[PDB]
């Protein structure tokens, strides 16, 4: 159980640690991890039955296996902690998979995987808010890799912030229509190390204006 | 944890078989206890230090959320280790930020550059999965020092394979010491396979060319 309280300064305290930058708690580590593991079982149950191009034994189609694993593309930098946890749960459920990374801001870093044609590909992303970043990534991966199927798993969905149509295939958590921090979520790279997700106090997104 | 061998002689950890493994090096519990211990050492070492103030356009200021410790994680092998380390560093209250670089051998070449552009006069810590020959980290350390001119440059490794050294390299922080064998699990892999394992194992010698096709 997590002990959630407020100190004399009105600041949220979780397990004895103060979060002066936070407005409200969204989810404790225990809720987050249970949510990720639940989605991990959904992903393993969905993909383990499927088949795709055979690049190990010369063709044509073969079941997802260690020889022909599910291809996972993780979006850096926001999804790295979520991806680290998700892949370990996927391993627990016996899903054969491999992970590669793309970095976006503009594309800053490209995938090194060069044989995704006719493969099942899953994108791990931290959050869908406006839908624009995933629309950009999905168009690029489809056009350059020509996968058999392309699906998206997000840690968080902020359904009220949409500016374009984007419905992820897998969602671990629904977040309020507020700026979130913690468990990968940042303010200029600060707060990603938190084990819990919180809403940010209004105006604190300008707390660290200096480029790192 | 329960670690045994089945009737086929295959290592089984917590009811799970690892037919590719020769020996178990470390269980999840040992690895996690080891990482948190080094996190306390890193927090105890950096907490009281000061460096260039880029927040208040000042001269020098203590390590803080305004001027955090700069952490550079070496992709891809270090991402799981880094994810866990940062959360332990947060438990110990070390203000820090993380960026990523990626190197490969052909001789070494940079695959992905860091995006941080104000590291001069800052304390920098490299997070790497393993030091074996020492060649990758001598390359990374030489490049970060020359291009960023940090105040201090230190290295934390999840694993030290002491018997593999071909150039002088002793990381400042080491979570685990591994045998002089090919390790797998917890970030370590064979063509990207086995990274998801929660335990570290040695690889059976005939399993290293099992997945020859490029991904
Ligand atoms: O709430 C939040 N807290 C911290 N960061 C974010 C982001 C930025 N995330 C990137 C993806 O990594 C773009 C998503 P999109 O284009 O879909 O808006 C949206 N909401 C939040
Ligand atoms: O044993 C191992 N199992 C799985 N991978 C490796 C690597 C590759 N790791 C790089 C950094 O990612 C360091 C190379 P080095 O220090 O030799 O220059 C060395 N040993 C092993």
């Amino acid at each position: 159980v997590h002990v959630v309280s407020r100190n004399a300064e009105g600041v949220i305290v979780v397990d004895g640690k103060a979060y002066p930058m936070a407005e409200e708690l969204v989810a404790t580590e225990s809720v987050i991890q249970r949510s990720i593991k639940a989605v991990a079982k959904q992903i393993a149950d969905f993909y383990r039955p499927l088949s795709h191009r055979d690049t190990h034994g010369g063709g044509g189609v073969a079941p997802i296996s260690d020889e022909n694993p599910l291809i996972i593309i993780s979006v850096l930098k926001g999804s790295y902690i979520f991806t680290a946890d998700m892949v370990r749960y996927l391993g627990d459920y016996g899903l054969p998979h491999v992970v590669d990374f793309l970095r976006v801001a503009q594309l800053l870093a490209e995938t090194q995987f060069k044989a995704l044609r006719g493969k099942h590909v899953l994108i791990l992303e931290d959050i869908v808010d406006s839908g624009k970043t995933l629309r950009y990534i999905l168009d690029k991966v489809q056009r350059e890799h020509q996968p058999a199927t392309l699906k998206v798993c997000v840690l968080a969905d902020k359904p009220g912030g949409r500016r374009v149509t984007m419905q992820p295939d897998f969602v671990c958590l629904t977040v309020p229509n507020k700026y979130v921090i913690g468990y990968g979520f940042e303010v200029n790279d600060r707060f990603r190390c938190f084990r819990h997700i919180f809403t940010l106090r209004p105006g604190e997104a300008r707390r660290y204006p200096a480029h790192l």
